[PDB]
DNA sequence: GTCGG
DNA sequence: GCTGATGCGC
DNA sequence: CCGACGGCGCATCAGC
């Protein structure tokens, strides 16, 4: 990708504007209008020299434009600078950094005085379960995984699971399998030969169980009988640094739909919607469960068989792609 | 905010 | 007690 | 002009 010193005060521009409408206005379709057009303008392999420049690009209009040229003129923007030195939408779009803490939280505690770690961490009685443990390790979660944590994380959870019951099978997908040299935190597809569409009981239960009793899962920020979010910790040596507690996230899936699935949490998620827009045009219809025909009204059909990742590559002739490239 | 019926 | 809406992460 | 803009699981709130 191009260098940050090509619009890199641009795009921290635009980027900083799309977190104040998230966090603050409730304005999700502007914040990604922001993030769309702060993509677009770091994929530019050139320096912009006005807003004119830009607006050919797709997803800056008038008033990305013109913020822009404020911009060039003079390297700052008013409103940008303003938001900036507002105590109130200063401390609402920070305290969002707590995960657990949305905007609506986020602005109902600032109204009430709560404003900091400090001050959340002297009111623990009026935040949640997630919210707790989201303040507990507000450091921990900002911190990016190497890949050589996360395959050591990657041999814990295939022992574990496969210990539990030899026939379960787990991939983990995101950014660590496309071969990404840092992860965000750990994605983890779970299926078994006994889950399938028409469905037998505590699949997920007994993976997370065993994960928590050599204590590896150390927090439970959600569970239920198909979707689990937590937290976990690579143990270390005597005498040694403690690892950085993380996030991660297990989903238990049918195994008919499990490589759409595959597909899907593995992204990229940029490249997801060119695949199913150019799958569209070809006449197919997908989403995270499976592929269907369309009829062209379109009256897609019954869900079609698919065993492995590369089918859905047959079926849109679509030449195949592996998670590295996306 | 931006795009497109 | 229950159902449905909303907040949240993603 | 003006509506679409991703959709889904789980925790928790609102309301009956
Ligand atoms: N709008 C979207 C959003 C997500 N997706 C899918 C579901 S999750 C997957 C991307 O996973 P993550 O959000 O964990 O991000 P990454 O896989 O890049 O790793 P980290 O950022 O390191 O964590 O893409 C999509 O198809 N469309
Ligand atoms: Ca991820
Ligand atoms: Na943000
Ligand atoms: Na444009
Ligand atoms: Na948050
Ligand atoms: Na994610």
């Amino acid at each position: 990708a191009p260098q940050e010193t090509l619009n890199g005060g641009i795009t921290d521009m635009l980027t900083e504007l799309a977190n104040f409408e998230k966090n603050v206005s409730q304005a999700i379709h502007k914040y990604n209008a922001y993030r769309k057009a702060a993509s677009v303008i770091a994929k530019y392999p050139h320096k912009i020299k006005s807003g004119a420049e830009a607006k050919k690009l797709p997803g800056v209009g008038t008033k990305i434009a013109e913020k822009i040229d404020e911009f060039l003129a003079t390297g700052k923007l008013r409103k940008l600078e303003k938001i900036r030195q507002d105590d109130t939408s200063s401390s609402i779009n920070f305290l969002t950094r707590v995960s657990g803490i949305g905007p609506s939280a986020a602005r109902k505690f600032v109204d009430e005085g709560i404003k900091t770690l400090e001050d959340l961490r002297k009111n623990e009685d009026k935040l949640n379960h997630h919210q707790r443990i989201g303040l507990k390790y507000f450091g921990d979660f900002e911190k990016r995984i190497p890949r050589e944590e996360m395959l050591q994380m990657q041999d814990i959870v295939l022992n574990e699971v496969k210990k539990v019951d030899s026939e379960y099978i787990a991939t983990v997908c995101g950014s660590f399998r496309r071969g990404a040299e840092s992860s965000g935190d750990m994605d983890v597809l779970l299926t078994h030969p006994s889950f399938t569409s028409e469905s037998q009981p505590k699949l997920l239960h007994q993976v997370v169980e065993q994960l928590q009793k050599v204590h590896f899962i150390t927090d439970t920020l959600s569970k239920g009988e198909t979707k689990f979010m937590g937290v976990c910790q690579l143990p270390s040596k005597n005498d040694e640094k403690e690892y950085p507690h993380r996030r991660i996230d297990i989903r238990l899936i049918p195994k008919d739909q499990y490589y759409c699935g595959v597909l899907y949490f593995t992204g990229s998620d940029i490249f997801n919607k060119n695949m199913r827009a150019h799958a569209l045009e070809k006449g197919f219809t997908i989403n995270e469960y499976t592929i269907r025909p369309l009829g062209v009204t379109g009256v897609a059909g019954e869900p079609l068989p698919v065993d492995s990742e590369k089918d859905i590559f047959d079926y849109i002739q679509w030449k195949y792609r592996e998670p590295k490239d996306r």
